């Protein structure tokens, strides 16, 4: 009946085993390992349900719990961007930041096909996961997004803040997933997008659990306990506090970088294990971005540029 | 939305003042002070329920979720006492002791004529609490436990101990509630006692959260954690680590002073806002119980006198 020390390690283990999985991509143990612990584990809490936790790694599998969908408010409003369509757009972007703040650092990153989600974090703990909705107001699936492993239940510090990240499912996964409703005469999902979009909006979190699911984390409401000066600081802290980012954003000096960065994802997007239907460009100084300020509806320092 | 700051000041509060009123008896605010910090609590988690922790102040108002009256071993089976009816039968108790080990250290208690529980903590905090049942298996009453302010939700430290205590009603408690079931047509508890078992024994834990309920913690099933090297010691630092513990314990230097303990309180047992049913007394030295050890039954190093 004192089992702690067994939980503890597998709790340790299991959430090693995840983190490389699904954060990594670069697993050390086989399934069948990480398997065998997972069963063990629920057998004790199922045998010893003391030992339940709120961040215990069967959280992942789903439970009893339903999203509740009702309407929350986000702590802080979503941002909407502004579009730009070719190097004539970008480029105008890029002049009104240089005639106002001087010459400047961008960070460019890949604009992920999926459903915007904000998540928010009390000491540290998951505790809210919402969808974007109109940006002021979104639908609570918070049981759903638990079950997602590239979502950390706890971070590395207790801090209260809302992460702001992009739910979605990798392409080969949903191509997969189409083969199954096939094998069962059922509807396909469209895309990608859709197929990730039907996964968290209904009401069996073990459903959402059997699909393949994850997150890019892009930013968060709240910079007060960062200590970064930059997006892309930013990001590399969001990494160091346990969360999921895109590695394939980039800090370039000018806007020949952020030509050259969406010449290279033009063609290079191919071959990515998710959909993009972007690039963002947002100033990278943070102290900047503040400088360049919002017009009623957009920040003056970020623009996302759509692919046809 | 951000309410961490409000939430957070609310919590300290509010355990401040449970404390100081159900633990010490000295409150420091009038108790429209603390219902208005905890009606602003509640409305707060009805709102904003990501705001709910396993630790809130509000767990003691009680909830839905019932007792499951579970049989659950405890980690730890707990002890069966010998008993005691005079002088004669302490002064062979202290006679085999000093015959065996020597002239020993005595800690004197007050025996709480309550209910006597089991309560384990994992990762200081309070995960199950039992009823004693047969000593080995005893019924998962952890939901009404909880509404019972005197006994902490999380302890100062993370430990994973099983903590013995005794749950009980007042006496003026009984009585002001024996009052009330004399209004309606309902019979009336026969002593506290029976009063606080079938408070406990309610499916309702909202119930068990109106009738006044306390406990006194008495021991703990390893001592691995604790620096003590006693009894009275040990009582001391479960003091320091946040339970409610007896405060007309003593240590005496001798049988002498274990007789004048017992006179005392014969005289002194009326004026208690408790029953006692007896006095327990214990060689007060760790590793000098352990010298003692066990017969089949019972403790050597212990004996439960029991008022006539």
């Amino acid at each position: 009946a004192d089992l702690s020390s067994r939980v503890n390690e597998l709790h340790d283990l299991l959430n090693q085993y995840s983190y490389e999985y699904y954060v990594e991509d670069n697993p050390s143990v086989p399934d069948s390992e990480y398997d065998k612990l997972l069963h063990e584990l629920i057998k004790i809490e199922e045998e010893h349900p003391e030992y339940k936790t709120v961040d215990s790694p069967t959280v992942r599998v789903g439970g009893e719990a339903q999203a509740s969908f009702n309407k929350v408010n986000h702590d802080t409003p979503m941002l909407s961007l502004g579009n730009a369509f070719n190097e004539d757009d970008l480029r105008k972007f890029d002049q009104r930041i240089r005639e106002q703040i001087g010459n400047v650092e961008y960070m460019c990153e890949l604009k992920i096909d999926g459903l915007a989600v904000s998540l928010k974090y009390v000491d540290g703990y998951f505790v809210q996961g919402l969808t974007r909705g109109d940006g002021t107001t979104g639908e609570d699936i918070t049981e759903n997004l638990k079950t997602i492993h590239a979502i950390p239940l706890k971070m590395k510090e207790p801090l209260n803040v809302e992460v702001r990240g992009e739910a979605y499912m990798p392409r080969r996964s949903f191509l997969r997933l189409n083969e199954e409703k096939e094998k069962n005469d059922e509807q396909l999902f469209a895309n990608p997008r859709n197929a990730a979009a039907g996964s968290l909006r209904q009401l069996d979190s073990k459903l959402t659990a059997k699909r393949k699911l994850s997150v890019f984390i892009y930013s968060v409401n709240d910079f007060t306990d960062f200590n970064a000066r930059s997006q892309s600081e930013a990001l590399d802290e969001l990494d160091k506090l346990g969360f999921t980012t895109n590695k394939n954003r980039a800090r370039v000096n000018n806007i020949d970088g952020v030509l050259e960065y969406i010449e290279k994802w033009t063609s290079q997007r191919e071959s990515l294990p998710y959909d993009i239907d972007g690039i963002v460009i947002k100033v990278n100084d943070l102290d900047q971005q503040d400088e360049m300020g919002f017009t009623q509806k957009s920040p003056r320092w970020a623009i996302a540029y759509k692919f046809p």
